[PDB]
């Protein structure tokens, strides 16, 4: 079955999709109201100090706000939160109809997610068509069981079966 | 159920584990033979140019080799490759008993994985107890179906159910 190609586009996207991920929504306080963006390019980076990374696309209108933000929060979604995922993708409702709750640092959050990491901006680097934002975790919130993540793999949403 | 804590250690590790991932092995040619390391801190970063990242721990004896390498390859494991995962973790056999196959750039590879990204070193940044290595994808190999990844979530290995 095995095939080899040089990445210079459908085939590369399919290949990268072979790496399973959770699903997050990264939020921040924008110039004119709350902002969020569905992300799966998140990674845990460091335990001491507690650091995480994620990559906003430089082709998004929200890139500047996330890149200039001092604080942002990463919400890890449970398998029952597909609708929350879809609010913060391309066509999505964003925060329209959602209650305004804020962290002490003023970041808009989504209660009821599997995990929320509230982060202070720590470092940022350009990486092609995306940036890499590294944040220091100031606070952690967990809710519910840890073993029912929303999983995205091979372009499809699904569950983890242990 | 919802609880909030400040990350300054068991609780933080459990929280970060709530983010589901695939499982990779990153390989390179070491000073005295092939090297590999099981990694789940991998992310797709950029399509144009094709870029990926992953984070080696700075507490590993293999960190210097990966950090100084010009070339390294990321192997995305299928659900049937737990043994390959375990070869390249803490106590593992590494390449002992495995056939030596090399890329044109001299990187030792593991045929038969779901995806292999052969990368040239592109950038590197320190991030606490880990480094962040960004590589430019020079070649991609895929084998078999794309929708049976080995998944690691909530500290357990498992499968994706779409
Ligand atoms: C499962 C999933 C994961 C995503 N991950 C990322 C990401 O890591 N970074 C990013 O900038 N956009 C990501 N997106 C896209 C953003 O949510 C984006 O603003 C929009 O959904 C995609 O369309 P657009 O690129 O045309 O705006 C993801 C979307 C989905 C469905
Ligand atoms: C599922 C899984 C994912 C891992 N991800 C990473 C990683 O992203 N970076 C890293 O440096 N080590 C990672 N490790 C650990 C390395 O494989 C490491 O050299 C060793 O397994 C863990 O023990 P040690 O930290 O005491 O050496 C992971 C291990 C497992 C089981």
């Amino acid at each position: 079955d095995e095939i080899t190609f040089h990445p210079a586009a459908r085939l590369l996207r399919e290949a990268l999709g072979r790496f399973a991920t959770g699903v997050t929504v990264v939020t921040t306080a924008g110039p004119q109201g709350p902002l969020g963006m569905t992300v799966n390019s998140f990674s845990s980076v460091s335990l001491e100090p507690p650091l995480v990374l994620w990559c906003p696309a430089r082709t998004s209108a929200r890139h500047a706000a996330f890149a200039e933000a001092g604080a942002w929060s990463v919400h890890v979604l449970g398998s029952e939160q597909l609708e929350t995922c879809l609010r913060f993708t391309r066509g999505g409702r964003q925060f329209e109809g959602l209650d305004t709750v804020l962290t002490p640092e003023g970041v808009p959050v989504i209660p009821g997610v599997a995990a929320r990491f509230d982060c202070a901006a720590h470092a940022a680097h350009e990486a092609g068509d995306h940036s890499v934002l590294i944040g220091r975790v100031l606070r952690v919130t967990v809710a519910g069981p840890g073993d029912h993540p929303l999983v995205f793999a091979a372009g499809r949403f699904g569950q983890f079966e242990p």
